This record gives C-alpha cells, structure tokens and sequence, in this order.
C-alpha cells in the first residue's frame, strides 16, 4: 500500500530514496519478484509517430537516466519508457544536494545536470532489456561541449542509439546545463534541427528503418518563442514535440520549504502551466505533428486535461513519486 | 485516516451518505462532543468585502442547506461557512436519485433543486450557533416563483436573514431550477441587482449593520456574457462575486459511470474551467470588487492557482467529500 511505502522512503533524502528504490528494482529484474512490481493494466493501444504504444502513458525521462531498470519499470504497466537523458561522454552532474521535495505542493526541484554514465553504457543496458512497449531514448549535451557546437553531441548519440531506440528525444529544455535552453531559439534551433534531420536521413539509409525524433521543450517559452519553435519544428519535419520539461517559475510555491532552491520545478506546481503550453502549441501545430504532454499529471482528470489541450500521449515523473504505481493503473484504465 | 472512512462511506449511495454523516454532526454540533471533529488550524486573517475572515478557506454552499451544523463544521477549521441555498418557502427539491459520484474523476453530479426547509427555519438554527468565523447565507428562488418575479423571493429572504448574516450570497447560477440562470443575463440581471442593492441600503439603516452581498455565477457563461455580468456587478456596486457554481459540461468525464446524468458537475473535472473563468473575470473586474474562488479545489496548490487567477478567498465542497477534513488543514496551513 503506497502511502505507507512513501512515508518510509520519505525519511531518506530524495536522491538516496531513488538510489534505494533502483537498487531493489535492479535486484528483482528476472526473478519471481519482478512480480512484486508487476501490475496488470488494461490495453489502450495508440498510434503516434508511426509507432504503436501499448497505452498512452509513458514514464518521463530522468528516472532511469542510464536505462538500468527498463524491464522492471515496464512491468508496472507503462505504455512506453523514456530513458536518459544521456550524453556522449559520462559526467557527474551538479554537486549534491541537487534534488529537493516540496511535500505539501507534491512538487520537486532538481538541478541534476545530466548525471549519467554516457551513451555507450546505456546501449549495453538497452541490449540486455526485454521490454516490449515503446522505448524512448533521450539525449543531450555534455556540459563541457560549447553551446554553439551542441548539435555535435546530439549527432554522436543518434549514431550509437539509432539501431536500438523506438524513438529519440532531443533535450534542449533542461535548466541545469548552462545555455542549453538557447538551443531552442532562432537560428540555433534551425541549425540544430537541420543537423539532426540530416543525420536521421543518413542513419535511415544505413539501418534501413525510420526512427522518429521528438524535441523536448521548456515550459518557460514566451508566446512568440513558442510560435517560433512550433514553426521551426514543422518546417524541419520533426516527428514530434515533448511538452514540457521543468520550470524556473516559483510563484505557486512561495513560502514553502526549499522553494528558493535553484533548478527546475516539477509536479503539481507545474501542471497548469504545462497544460497552457500544450494548448498554445497545439493551435500552432494544427495537427501537423503530435504532442507528448508532460507536467504535473497526478490523476486521471489531469491526464485527460492534457489530451483535451492537444496531446496524443502523456508522461509522468513526479506524480509517480508522490502517488506511486496506483497512478499508472488509474490513468491507463480511465484515460 | 480518511481514505479508509471514505471507502466505507462510499458504500452508501451519495445522499444516504450525506444524511448519515449529518445525522451524526447534528447530534454533536454546539456541544462538548465536537472535540470529535475539532481540528486546530493556524490563523491566516484576510480582509475581504469589508469583513475579516479568520482564514481564506470557506465551506461552499450546498453542504449544510438548513444551517444545522454551523458549530460542528466550524470546529473542523473553516474560516467561513456558507449555508443554504435557502428559499422563502420550504420545498422538497427534485426527485431522487439526484446525486451521483464519479469516484475515478473525484467529481459529483447533482440535480437537487434547492431541497431546503425555508428561510424561517434557517434563521432559527442560525440563532443557536456560536461560530466565530464568517457566516454566509446563500438564498435562491422558489421553484414555482416566475423568473420574472424572482427578485421578490430574494428580497423576502434578505429581510429575514439580514440581522444574522455575515455576508449574503445571491445564487442565480444553479442549473437545477429551470430558467434561473437567465437571471444573470442582460436586463433580468440589472433589475435584480437594482432591487437587491436598494434592499441592502434599506436594511442597513433599519439594523445599523453593514452586511456585504455577493453574487454566485455559473462556469458556463460565454466571454461576452462574463464581460456583461462583470460590468453589471460593478455598476450596481455589488460587494463581491462567487465564481463558480457547477457546470453543464462533460468533456472530461466521457466514458465514466454516471457521466450522462443530468445536473451540475463538480470536483476535479470542474477545476480547470473554474480557474479559467476566475482569471477572465478578474481581468475584467480589474480589482474593483473581490472574487471568492470555488470549483474543484482539492489541494493547496489548486487553492493557490485560484488565488493567482484573482480570487481573494476560496471555498470547497467536492474536495471536502473526496479528501475529508485533512484538506481543510492543508489549505489553511499552506495557502
Ligand atoms: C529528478 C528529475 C530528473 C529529471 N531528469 C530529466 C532528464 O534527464 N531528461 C529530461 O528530458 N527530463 C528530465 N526530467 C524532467 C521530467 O522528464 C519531467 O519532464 C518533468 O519533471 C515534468 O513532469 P512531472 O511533473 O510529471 O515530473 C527530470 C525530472 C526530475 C524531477
Ligand atoms: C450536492 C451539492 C449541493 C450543492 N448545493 C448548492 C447550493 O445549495 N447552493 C449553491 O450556491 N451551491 C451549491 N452547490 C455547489 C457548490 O457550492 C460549489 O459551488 C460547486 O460544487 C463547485 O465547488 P466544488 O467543486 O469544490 O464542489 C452544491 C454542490 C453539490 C455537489
Ligand atoms: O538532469 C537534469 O538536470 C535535468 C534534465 C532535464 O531535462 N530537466 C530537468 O529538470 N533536469
Ligand atoms: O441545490 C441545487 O440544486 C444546486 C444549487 C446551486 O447553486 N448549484 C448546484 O449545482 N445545485
């Protein structure tokens, strides 16, 4: 019963609680206790980006950064699993403490900064996985790589993951790598999208398959910036858009412990803004490429609000932490 | 632990559940026996409509339509309690069943039609109460009164309750009395507000007491309709507006048990719409009179979203049913 579990894990700091949880998931994979995490959910098959998703709910990136627990997380009923963000070379990310709970807000603040073991290790992990649903692989820039040359890092990762990903997610929305978010503005975006599409075309000829690419944007775009991002994704024929990542906003969590910690805010205090961004983006895209909606989804009605705003699929991170596997069941069953 | 209480209570049909709980509250309200439900909450004083509310959270109209349980409900920690709706003469409401639960959506559908015992009886209950918060008295039109002469039903009630109310709430937004929502449109509205306001100054010199009046609107108004209502409230110098009552919409609840029942929807599937109405209303009023926000509030963050859209105070009903007394403590403590 999850609230009991939650009380226990919440005695630990958020990063220690994840390390504890993932150590158990890594220990039960392929044992009669991959059943202690198994959850039967109804099938709600959905076509998106040319893929067939088991159901419309995915696990957002950032929980399994290295793809070590694909099978056990898939057993919980997700229609798809997004691993990463991963970078070309390993790096440690920002100093701990870099992750904080806002329990009364059912929100989180993270400044992880892409702590990961690099793309080559993720591929080895993916090779060993058995999951049948859709696998997202989310990639990003190494901290040291200069922002103007960001595209090189995305292109390196694509080459190593094309044979293994169901779809590739491009992360240019983390607030935790300096200047990374400038890649979603103007000619930087157009240059990045051009490089990436051309690689997709080259890699299609080498592997004889088309692997869709979705771009993951920030909820802190202005109305004009969002119109420009939408136009740029259409003109470059990007396969999808993941809306949204975490927010610099703090206006709903004033006066709450940790609200002043720098980083991206997620969970319930992001829900409304996420939904407003999806609805404005859907008007701009007008059906031309699909939206994956993420941001503070913590209930069936919240998932349904994002569908109404224009998304074809939804993802959760924070609501999984605060409501647990029951939320997967709720959403898949009634979305 | 309310989620276990709720499991049991949700074994009874909704109205039986209500009557069983209120039968219990009736036998303890205004006695030492109310230690059983008393909750200690911090003081968060807010000045609104010329009154001091001991905290920003009200019980919306509904739960106690006859004013039977003011002290008991006050002891759970509400900063204000709104009783009613009440009409001049008693009336039984519509035929049962008239109250339906949508558990997975955490919303309710109701077509009660103002089942109450009449204003004379409510005044006698109010006389016996000792609540130290603000008491609101919501008043409505008898089912038989022609909407043309609706104003007479409101003026009757005002005379009988003025000496006892903290503020008076004019319900012209229930969808359960035919024609009533027309009283918020164009010329009907201007006439009612003229009559109600004239009566208010009348009663102020008779009783030497300042009693603000607020109008409760529907969430299903068009932009042009909302602009007109707001303009009309300002021109007649109404003291505040309560946004919003229940909705005729069903977009978010398709495919759920009871989604096709006629009546007003409340709880989580009204939350987004209610907030958007408040935001748009606030834009119009430009601070010229305060908003009491209500509609699907079920968490401290949702309460704060309504504050950020412009509300000065908030009320709960459906969230009270679905999360219980602890929602009171969350909201008063962290709003
Ligand atoms: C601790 C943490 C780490 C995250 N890491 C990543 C990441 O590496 N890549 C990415 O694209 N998003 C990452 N995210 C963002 C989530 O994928 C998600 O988009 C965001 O938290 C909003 O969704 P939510 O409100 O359901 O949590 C991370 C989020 C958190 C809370
Ligand atoms: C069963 C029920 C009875 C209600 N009775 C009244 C009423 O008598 N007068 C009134 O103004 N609103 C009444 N309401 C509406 C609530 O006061 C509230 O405005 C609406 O339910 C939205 O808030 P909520 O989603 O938190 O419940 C009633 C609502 C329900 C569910
Ligand atoms: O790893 C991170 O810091 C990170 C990445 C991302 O996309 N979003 C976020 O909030 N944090
Ligand atoms: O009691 C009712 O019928 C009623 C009144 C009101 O204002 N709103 C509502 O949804 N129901």
């Amino acid at each position: 019963y999850y609230p009991f579990v939650r009380k226990a894990l919440f005695q630990l700091d958020p990063e220690r609680a994840h390390e504890f949880t993932f150590q158990q998931l890594r220990r039960i994979t392929g044992t009669p206790f991959e059943a202690l995490v198994r959850q039967k959910v109804p099938a709600k098959p959905v076509n998106c980006m040319g893929l067939t998703f088991k159901n419309p709910l995915g696990l957002a990136a950032g929980l399994d950064k290295d793809g070590e627990c694909i099978d056990a997380l898939g057993a919980m009923g997700f229609g798809s699993i997004e691993i990463g963000t991963v970078t070309p070379r390993p790096q440690p990310g920002n100093d701990k403490p870099r992750l904080f709970r806002l329990v009364d807000a059912e929100g989180l603040i993270n400044r992880m900064g892409f702590n990961n073991l690099g793309v080559d290790n993720l591929v080895e992990n993916v090779k060993k996985a058995h999951y049948d649903g859709v696998l997202g692989i989310n990639i990003g820039k190494n901290k040291d790589t200069p922002v103007e040359q960001g595209k090189d890092d995305y292109l390196i990762c694509m080459e190593k993951i094309y044979a293994y990903a169901g779809y590739i997610a491009i992360n240019i929305s983390s607030p935790n790598t300096p200047g990374l978010r400038t890649l979603q503005y103007g000619e930087a975006l157009d240059d990045l999208l051009t490089a990436i599409k051309n690689k997709q075309n080259d890699l299609q000829a080498m592997h004889h398959k088309y692997v869709p690419i979705a771009v993951k944007i920030a909820p802190d775009l202005s109305e004009e910036e969002l119109i420009q991002v939408a136009d740029s994704l259409v003109r470059h024929n990007i396969d999808g858009v993941i809306a949204t990542n975490t927010t610099l906003d703090r206006s709903l969590v004033q006066g709450m412990k940790n609200c002043d910690q720098t980083g991206g805010l997620s969970g319930r205090p992001l829900q409304l803004k996420s939904t407003e961004i999806i609805r404005r983006l859907s008007l701009e895209l007008n059906g031309r490429l699909p939206i994956i909606g993420v941001g503070g989804i913590d209930s069936v009605i919240a998932a349904r609000e994002k569908i109404a705003a224009g998304a074809s699929l939804v993802q959760i991170y924070s609501g999984f932490i605060f409501k647990g596997p029951p939320l997967i069941k709720e959403i898949v069953t009634h979305i």
